[PDB]
């Protein structure tokens, strides 16, 4: 129905190419998954880093719902951490600019 079959928009080294996508209130920013885990399974960090990147914005001023995850450093599972192209990550709070 949406996103899932891509693993392809936003390259880096490690990553497979992964693009999330970061909103606040409608507010989007394209955001890549976090490399240095197997490219497939982000990093506790990447959920909290999305959203976070996306704007430039500390972890306290958002607050990241996507993928069932919450931002934080480490908070859940990383196999679930949006293993598709970066996956999706919205914060509702501020991106502060």
């Amino acid at each position: 129905m949406a996103k899932t079959e891509e693993m392809v928009q936003t390259e880096e080294m490690e990553t497979p190419r992964l693009s999330v996508i970061v909103t606040h209130s409608n507010e989007r920013y394209d955001l890549l998954v976090t490399p240095q885990q197997g490219n497939s399974e982000p990093v506790v960090q990447d959920l909290a880093q999305l959203v976070e990147e996306a704007t430039g914005v500390p972890l306290p001023f958002q607050k990241l719902i996507f993928k069932g995850k919450s931002l934080k450093e480490m908070e859940t599972p990383l196999s679930a951490l949006g293993m598709q192209n970066g996956c999706r990550v919205m914060l509702i709070g501020e991106k502060s600019n």
